[PDB]
DNA sequence: GGCACTGATCACG
DNA sequence: TACGACGTGATCAGTGCC
């Protein structure tokens, strides 16, 4: 199988300079704005002109200003770069008819039956690259493999602007010498629990009991790891159909009484029937970002869609279940839908 | 023993 | 004033049930 991974470059600071080319070759940080006080929030994305200073996604707002104080901080624009995003995929729906989009920014494509080899294949990528320059005047980074999991390390190796193939016997060499926290998956929790292990490397978790892996990753992480290991990791491209839509917001102060939390939930209530669009739940799940950040939730099935009315009165009620059950205060309150009809 | 749901955990964008 | 005007998919461990 040969698997093509397209992954957009620092996307939301590309698509805020295609709107504005002044913006080009200055540093841009798109923020999200919390709204408690003067620059607090985070940030989501930078170009490289202002990661090259340490301004990444993640770093508080007043944290990239101490290192690049000059820099043009932009709000983020999601429903902006959506758009653009969705006009970028349709464009790939002409080079395969088997696209899984990974995320906003990111998307497989199985091209087995395109190209015949790498050579094509590597061919097939810059007739992308192009066709999106063309079109929309973004770059973006183009893995390519034998896998969806090679393909896109192979593209975090390439990428900016642009692209690589590893084939059958770089896999090989890379499932003996690719630091094993670098395979995608593998967080620091998880990354920590294998060098605790000794396992840096996938070929390493073959020569361990598998029992004594499983019980500290997990039988899932585990499988996985191992079968990519064994150099037999079959995944194929599947169209990815959203299964949950929900809205988290931070209140201006903490709190834990009910009747000044209530128009957060609300509002967080609105915002998500919005976006739910001709989509019926039949789950709603309250969630909490407690105080002291750890997260609380509370949820129902119903034997049928809810109504925003509804929703509105059973979220109250988990809102309380959380209250009765939890002595913590909250800070970040909201809804989450699922189990669409 | 094993299928099927629920609140928490991890990873990632 | 130290992970978000942020989100979503997947697995896990507990437990309800044939
Ligand atoms: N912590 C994060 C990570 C990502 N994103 C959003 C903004 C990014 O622009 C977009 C894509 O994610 P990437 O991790 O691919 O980041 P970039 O596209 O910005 O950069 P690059 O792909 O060049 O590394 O997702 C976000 O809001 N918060
Ligand atoms: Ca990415
Ligand atoms: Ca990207
Ligand atoms: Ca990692």
């Amino acid at each position: 199988m040969i698997v093509l991974f397209v992954d957009f470059d620092y996307f939301y600071a590309q698509v805020e300079e295609v709107l504005n080319p002044s913006l080009k070759g200055k540093p841009v940080v798109v923020c999200v704005f919390s709204g408690r006080f003067e620059d607090s929030g985070a940030v989501a994305t930078a170009n490289y002109e202002a990661r090259k200073f340490g301004v990444k996604a993640g770093i508080p707002i007043v944290e990239a200003k101490k290192i690049l104080p000059n820099a043009v901080y932009l709000p983020m624009r999601k429903e902006v770069y959506q758009q653009v995003s969705s006009r970028i995929m349709n464009l790939l729906r002409e080079y395969s008819e088997k696209i899984e989009i990974a995320s906003i920014d990111e998307a497989y494509l199985d091209i087995s039956d395109k190209v015949r080899d790498y050579r094509e294949a590597y061919n097939l990528g810059l007739e992308i690259k192009n066709k999106i320059l063309e079109k929309e005047k973004i770059t973006v980074t183009v893995g390519i493999s034998k896998n969806k999991v090679f393909a896109k390390i192979a593209a975090d190796m390439a990428k900016p602007n642009g692209i690589k193939v590893i084939d059958d016997e770089e896999v090989k060499r890379l499932i003996r010498e690719l630091d094993i926290a670098d395979v995608p998956g593998i967080g620091n929790i998880t990354a920590e629990k294998l060098k605790k292990l000794g396992i840096n490397k996938l070929v390493d978790t073959l020569s361990i009991e598998f029992d004594k892996l499983k019980g500290m990753i997990g039988e899932a992480k585990a499988k996985y790891l191992i079968s990519l290991a064994r150099d037999e990791y079959n995944e194929p491209i599947r169209t990815r159909v959203r299964k949950s839509i929900g809205r988290i917001v931070t209140m201006k102060r903490n709190s834990r009484n009910l009747e000044e939390i209530k128009p957060y939930l609300f509002r967080a209530i609105e915002e998500s029937y919005y976006k739910l669009d001709k989509r019926i739940p039949k789950a709603i799940h309250v969630v909490a970002v407690t105080e002291d950040l750890d997260i609380v939730s509370r949820g129902r099935t119903f034997p049928h869609g809810i109504s925003k009315e509804t929703a509105y009165s059973e979220s109250v009620k988990l809102l309380q279940k959380i209250l009765e059950e939890d002595e913590r205060k909250i800070r970040r309150i909201g809804v989450r839908f699922s189990k669409f009809i």
